[PDB]
């Protein structure tokens, strides 16, 4: 049972986050996308291109995954992505991340039928 | 079960700013599950300052209860309101940052904020 006091803090308190969206993007997104539950996911990449363009990567340059598997593909062009990396002061449940925006080629593993992205491998 | 494709979308896709704050925070703080919460307010002062309000100006709550207190000074808050085109599960909010007095209900022992009544 969530106590009234705990409920109040969850619904109405935001003292920790900086008012700059440029800086708090990862903190908020990592939390919204459930990657801070139980443990703070160390690193994560978000892609800002269209879903169609990311799915199109599955029929582009074939490359070997970092884990030795062979269903990885590299994007023909760079894509706008955001790197979220856990900071030194991060400590679950207080997960903290540094947000970094860059434009790189991405490598994703594809699977299923039709073949779609199922794993983000890397950015080059 | 979440499919592999759905998992990729949840963990890595964000197709297409501070005006996006409410959309993300409301999601993060789990207030967009089951239905979209129409309105919500986030306080950006330290927890210690908000708790202190419980021993400041005593007022009547909007619902008629009498355990409400108002902050002696303004506080930085963010107002979140469903936009004209919000519709669960696709909740959408308008972010508005302002400085206003807050009114909260206090309860429990020690007496702490347990409900956000309004801002003025």
């Amino acid at each position: 049972k969530e106590s009234a006091a705990a409920k109040f803090e969850r619904q109405h308190m935001d003292s920790g986050n900086s008012a700059s969206s440029s800086s708090n993007y990862c903190n908020l997104m990592m939390c919204c996308r459930k990657m801070t539950q139980g443990k703070c996911k160390p690193v994560n990449t978000f892609v800002h291109e269209s879903l169609a363009d990311v799915k199109a990567v599955c029929s582009q340059k074939k490359v070997t995954c970092k884990d030795g598997q062979t269903n990885c593909y590299q994007s023909k062009s760079t894509m706008r992505i955001t790197d979220c990396r856990e900071t030194g002061s991060s400590k679950y449940p207080n997960c903290a991340y540094k947000t970094t925006q860059v434009e790189k080629h991405i490598i994703v593993a594809c699977g299923g039928k039709p073949s779609v992205p199922v794993h983000f491998d890397a950015s080059v």
